[PDB]
């Protein structure tokens, strides 16, 4: 995948973003496999600040990114409840 | 460890933190691409093509489409804003 600097035009950039967004979706997909697998077995309060930290380390607005994981974490918690 | 190789919440959570980090790093790379793009903000048409595709990706991966499309609607929307501030 051409690096941001090796992108000659908008075409290169958009295809890179599509690959990244798909990586994210596939990662979310894997995430759900792990969560459901955790069914047979403070956390949330520890997880969010941690993701906010990672966000800052990666040059992203921490609050926005933490808000995204707040949405993700609760969705997976709600999904897991039906797998009790 | 794969989902089936996790012996407890310890392995599960390590795998989940790993995946969440991968996502944050991906969002980071994503921003490097949007910023590099300035040299040339996505048009309403690009956005309209992008969202349905991400919904489709969600389904192929066993995820709820409305939910995932909403997440990406937020990501694109926020990045467009950041793209304007980066100018």
């Amino acid at each position: 995948m051409k690096t941001p600097e090796d992108c000659t035009g908008l075409a290169d950039i958009r295809e890179a973003i599509d690959r990244i967004d798909l990586d994210i979706v596939q990662a979310l997909g894997r995430r759900m496999d792990y969560v459901k697998a955790a069914s047979r077995f403070e956390r949330v309060a520890a997880m969010l600040p941690e993701r906010a930290r990672w966000a800052e380390e990666n040059g992203l607005d921490a609050p926005f990114v933490e808000g995204l994981f707040a949405q993700i974490i609760h969705w997976y918690i709600a999904e897991q409840i039906k797998y009790w």
